[PDB]
């Protein structure tokens, strides 16, 4: 599912994330949309054999098992797969307990990289207050 901006806005807050661990809605719209594009389909494999997963490329190293990943932790403990359904609950769950970790959404380099330190509230725009 490649999702609109503002439906995904609307998905994420249902599920809580707005403000999550202080971080507003708008960042992680923002981290979605420079990690997967919107796309719940969205895998990238890593240089480091590990592969990113969904709407917020989700690594099988520590998060996810995708079964070919050395080292893999699962701390998730979901399959990789499951972070790619339209059904963006599962990846929700997991980022929640990501971005309580000690590095909070700088763990998503799309977000460090483009997101952090920006006008986020742009993502927002034209979405249901
Ligand atoms: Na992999």
């Amino acid at each position: 599912k490649v999702f609109g901006r503002c439906e995904l806005a609307a998905a994420m807050k249902r599920h809580g994330l707005d403000n999550y661990r202080g971080y507003s809605l708008g960042n992680w719209v923002c981290a979605a949309k420079f990690e997967s594009n919107f796309n719940t389909q969205a895998t990238n494999r890593n240089t480091d054999g590990s592969t990113d997963y969904g709407i917020l490329q989700i690594n099988s190293r520590w998060w996810c098992n995708d079964g070919r990943t050395p080292g893999s932790r699962n701390l998730c403990n979901i399959p990789c797969s499951a972070l790619l359904s339209s059904d963006i609950t599962a990846s929700v769950n997991c980022a929640k307990k990501i971005v309580s970790d000690g590095n909070g959404m700088n763990a998503w380099v799309a977000w460090r990289n483009r997101c952090k330190g920006t006008d986020v509230q742009a993502w927002i725009r034209g979405c249901r207050l």
